[PDB]
């Protein structure tokens, strides 16, 4: 007599009113910003929500410069951002080469979420 | 008489009004940030709530320079920001070279986010 | 006469309102900032809620400079950031070269979040 | 030479959003109440006005009397009035007789809202 | 020479969201009440506003009284009232003569709001 | 030579958000109450605003009294009230007679608001 099985239940996340990422096996670059949650209840009243608030009657201008040579200005540049490579650069003679200078190469990945085995070697009757 | 099983039962998370993410495995770069969670119940009043509040009536600006030369200007550059790679330079003359520089490269992965083995060797009859 | 088994049962975090990530096996690099929580419960009056407030009337401004030469002005620069390689420099010559400088290069990774093992090695009836 | 004259300018009077009654000589009964006056600005919020707010879940009833003999039951009654002569009377015999219980009776006016004269007597050429 | 003038200006009062009577030369009987005069500014809030505010759950009922005789209940009567001459009596009999209980009898009035003269008694040419 | 005049300005009161009575010469009974005034800036809050407030969950009512005998009950009467005569008894009999019990009776008068004269007896030329 030879009696065998396998069995297996699973059931995904619940969610109410939010943000979820259940399971992540072998991941590379993950970026999550600003991804808010919030109730609220006003009543005989004035609720203001906001993560970044930039009150700036003057914020990053440039002035009054008459009769001028060679300048080089950049406000606010690379705001709130991601991967900027050799980007926005204020020069007068670029000049780049090589082998160098990478971003995110050459990834080699064996990644299973989930594994279940059942290994039976010889009953024989 | 040879009799064997294997069995497994799985349920994901539960979030009310959350952010969450249950069980990640093998990650590199993780990068969260203002995922902020708030109740407010307001009443007869003024609720203000941010986690940045920059009030100002002269930010990164310039003043007047008249009759100036070679200037090199940079506010409020790479505010806020991630992997800004060798970006946003104020210069005049540029050479870049090399087997340098590198950023995140050459990986190798192996990652099992769960394993269930039962192994058997025999029973014979 | 020759009985086996497995069994496993699992589930997920609760989450109630919050910030919450069960379990990383085998994390690089984690940057989480900001992740806030809270309630309000205002009656008759003015609640404020913020981490960073910069009441700053003047900030990171520049003067007035008639007549100047070879300036080299960088206000609030890399403000809240993360991962600024080599970036925004306020020069006039710039040389790189070589094999370095070198962010975050080359890893291995072997790595399990569960593992379950059961072994039989004979029962021969 | 004889030279004379007379001169009378009048003007009402000026009411804005209000109750006004100027000038009422010789008057008998007057009974003014409840004539209100308001300005209101809401804004986020809610705002009740009212002189006379009752809130009363059980006023004025009765309760229960089974097998009752020569009631006399007389609620709220009079509420907010004004000349209630030998009136609502919670009897089983009644008389009245008489030159009495008189209201109001029998008046005598000579009454002038305003006046001018002008009395010349003799100037003779 | 005989030479002579009247002359006499009047103008009204000025109301702005009130209550206002002028004057009131030879009056008898007056009554004002709740008359009321009111500026509400609300934000973000609940105001209430009132002269009478009687919360009576149970105001002025009566029980439970079974098998009874020769009652005489009356509650909440005359309330908020004027002139209420031998009225809303509980009795059984009631007699009433003569030549009394008057109200407001047999009045005479002579009575000027304003007088102006001008008296001239020979000037004779 | 015989000159003369007689001359007046009269302007009524100013009244801005507010009860007011000028001059009245030769009143009789006068009866005012709760003619209020009232600014309110609420900002943020809440405000209640009252004269009489009267809270009482049980006011005046009766109990329970089974099988009871010639009852006189008369609870809150004449509440807030004027002029109540020989009213709302509790009795079984009444007998009233007479000459008597008068309310403002047999009045005379004479009464000026303002008065101005301008005697001249005898210029004869």
């Amino acid at each position: 007599r030879c009696e065998l099985a396998a069995a297996m239940k699973r059931h995904g996340l619940d969610n109410y009113r939010g943000y979820s990422l259940g399971n992540w096996v072998c991941a590379a670059k993950f970026e999550s910003n600003f991804n808010t949650q919030a109730t609220n209840r006003n009543t005989d009243g004035s609720t203001d929500y906001g993560i970044l608030q930039i009150n700036s009657r003057w914020w990053c201008n440039d002035g009054r410069t008459p009769g001028s040579r060679n300048l080089c200005n950049i406000p606010c540049s690379a705001l709130l951002s991601s991967d900027i490579t050799a980007s926005v650069n204020c020069a007068k003679k670029i000049v780049s080469d090589g082998n160098g200078m990478n971003a995110w190469v050459a990834w080699r990945n064996r990644c299973k979420g989930t594994d279940v085995q059942a290994w039976i070697r010889g009953c024989r009757l």
